[PDB]
């Protein structure tokens, strides 16, 4: 089954998921000088005040903090989007070293990690239907650099000991994802895909210009997680990122000059 190792990693995925070589794959390099300012792009509207987190899960490729998406409680609107997208989960991708870990790159620069806040278009009724549509998901991507701690991340870091291995979950209620956002909501946007199998081409990517800083101790704790299940040989969950894919017939738009 797919993963991030030498024998089942990103270079292999196309054999089970041929869309890996498709026309709108993610992530991509964001060439800041070639991105086009679009003065008609609207500000993002991030409405997370009524967010209801439920659970945190190690799924063997990352950890997901899951939300109640059975009502419009935490929604993303505006920006390049038409309509309303509901927050279902967030997760991260990260490296074995501080100089790698992000999926998107900026002028070929890699960040230590990348946060994905995953939302689905409510006109499609459920997440499973949404991923089958070209405008089904909106993923808000936020870069992490190592420096000062992010206080709003700490509750996530503190629970990781309880979900060390694949298939473990823990209650994770009353977490406020607003504490993970940078000051600015300036962004780049382009049409792309899920960055893990099934690699479906259903995502409007919205990548924030401003990274958040996290501490070395915070990201070290991410790196103590395991890809494996309990009782299986230990394989540290690190380098769970897909590299940049060809841009092909796409232009990245910027909300800012
Ligand atoms: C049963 O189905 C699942 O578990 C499932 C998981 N995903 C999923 C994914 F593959 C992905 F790459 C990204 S990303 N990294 O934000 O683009 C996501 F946000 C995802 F939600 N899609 N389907
Ligand atoms: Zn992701």
């Amino acid at each position: 089954h797919w993963g991030y190792g030498k024998h089942n990693g990103p270079e292999h995925w196309h054999k089970d998921f041929p869309i890996a070589k498709g026309e709108r794959q993610s992530p991509v390099d964001i060439d800041t000088h070639t991105a086009k300012y679009d003065p008609s792009l609207k500000p993002l509207s991030v409405s997370y005040d009524q967010a209801t987190s439920l659970r945190i899960l190690n799924n063997g490729h990352a950890f997901n903090v899951e939300f109640d998406d059975s009502q419009d409680k935490a929604v993303l609107k505006g920006g390049p989007l038409d309509g309303t997208y509901r927050l279902i989960q967030f997760h991260f991708h990260w490296g074995s070293l501080d100089g790698q870990g992000s999926e998107h790159t900026v002028d070929k620069k890699k960040y230590a990690a990348e946060l994905h806040l995953v939302h689905w278009n409510t006109k499609y009724g459920d997440f499973g239907k949404a991923v089958q549509q070209p405008d089904g998901l909106a993923v808000l991507g936020i870069f992490l650099k190592v420096g000062s701690a992010k206080p709003g991340l700490q509750k996530v870091v503190d629970v990781l000991d309880s979900i060390k291995t694949k298939g473990k979950s823990a209650d994770f209620t009353n977490f406020d994802p607003r504490g993970l956002l940078p000051e600015s909501l300036d962004y780049w946007t382009y049409p792309g895909s899920l960055t893990t199998p099934p690699l479906l081409e259903c995502v409007t990517w919205i990548v924030l210009k401003e990274p958040i800083s996290v501490s070395s101790e915070q990201v070290l704790k991410f790196r103590k997680l395991n890809f494996n299940g309990e009782g299986e040989p230990e394989e540290l969950m690190v380098d769970n990122w897909r590299p940049a894919q060809p841009l092909k017939n796409r232009q990245i738009k910027a909300s800012f000059k």
